[PDB]
């Protein structure tokens, strides 16, 4: 607790109506997370609402947000069209021992959109609109000069610009890194965590595409595709849909043995611990066709499933690229 401004988690104690810097009036809490808090604030100088991300008062979180700041400014440097899929940082300042990042205020997040459907999912047409924008934001991050791995793609970090419009932007580069410059082994939110991160292998921009494949299914069905309770359970649920990962991946995977075991002359198989639910039927027995259930032709559903399976390829080299996804027949008349 610093002068009484911080709670026990080193989060700033948000008080509605408080005035900061004789400029910002705090209205309400938007969200909490590992990083800290996001608040809705009124900028009295410009007479506009903003969102303010208040980083936790910890050396570690302060240090990690230096990176997030640098990456946000990098993504704003040039006059590109693609950069407008990113919520852009208006400014940053220090306030009572907290680094504060000011963003344009958006309306709500993709989890809110799903809850408004009673978690039944959105139409295939809206899933398509959202997916093509998300693929484009990934194409942008893959630009060589950026080479940014978002590392925390998930519904909470995908915001709708306007309540009656399907435009989206992405937020939360607080765990992002650039290619090769990976600096954490336990990354991504668990439901959206890729096999290579689960397996401890070197990861690259493809981990975001894995997340995106998970998200598109959730958008359509209303529910997370792989809602694991821990990493072993996360692997188990992935394997139940997509089968055993390829031997070339498991052979070079430091944590292969956390989930899998070797059969003499039988390759790799899932370790059968008590973490496995009793009704578990085997690898690939929860077909994606049945998860999806029974612009909306049955051919459109088959194209959607095809795109999702290319996003959920185990081998990152084999997983569809942002450009490949954009050229996929799910989106394109040709
Ligand atoms: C009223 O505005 C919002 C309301 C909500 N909520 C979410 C809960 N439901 C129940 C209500 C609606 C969610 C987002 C917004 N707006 C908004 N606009 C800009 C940035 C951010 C932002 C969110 N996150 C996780 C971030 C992480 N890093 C940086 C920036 C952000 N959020
Ligand atoms: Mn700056
Ligand atoms: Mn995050
Ligand atoms: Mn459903």
């Amino acid at each position: 607790l610093n002068h009484g401004y911080d709670d026990d988690n080193h989060d700033y104690i948000v008080r509605s109506g408080e005035r900061w810097l004789e400029r910002y009036e705090i209205d309400s809490l938007i969200g909490k997370g590992s990083f800290g808090q996001v608040v809705k604030a009124y900028d009295h100088q410009t007479q506009e609402l903003v969102a303010i991300k208040i980083i936790k008062n910890k050396k570690a979180f302060l240090n990690q947000a230096q990176i997030e700041l640098r990456l946000l400014e990098l993504m704003n440097q040039h006059d590109t069209e693609m950069k407008y899929y990113i919520v852009h940082l208006k400014r940053h300042f220090m306030f009572r021992n907290h680094l504060c990042l000011v963003f344009e205020l958006l309306s709500y997040n993709l989890y809110d959109l799903l809850r408004n459907t009673h978690f039944r999912g959105v139409s295939l047409n809206l899933t398509r609109k959202l997916a093509q924008q998300l693929c484009t934001a990934l194409l942008f991050l893959a630009t060589p000069e950026l080479s940014i791995i978002h590392c925390d793609l998930k519904p909470e970090n995908i915001l709708l610009c306007n309540p009656k419009r399907s435009a989206i932007k992405i937020v939360d580069f607080g765990s992002s890194c650039q290619l090769g410059q990976r600096i954490y082994q336990y990354i991504q939110s668990r439901f959206y965590r890729s096999p290579e991160v689960l397996l401890g292998t070197p990861y690259d921009l493809a981990i975001d595409m894995w997340s995106l494949g998970c998200i598109l299914v959730e958008m359509h069905t209303g529910e997370p595709l792989f809602s694991g309770s821990n990493e072993v359970d996360q692997m188990n649920r992935i394997v139940e849909v997509l089968g055993i990962p390829p031997a070339a991946m498991l052979d070079q995977a430091p944590k292969a043995r956390k989930y899998f075991e070797r059969l003499p002359g039988g390759g790799w198989t899932l370790r059968r611990t008590k973490e496995l639910r009793k009704d578990y039927q085997g690898p690939g027995t929860r077909r994606l066709q049945e998860v999806l259930g029974v612009g909306h032709s049955p051919a459109d559903y088959l194209r959607f499933q095809d795109l999702v399976l290319r996003m959920l390829e185990y081998e990152p080299a084999a997983r569809i690229s942002p450009l490949g996804a954009l050229q996929h027949g799910f989106f394109r008349r040709t």
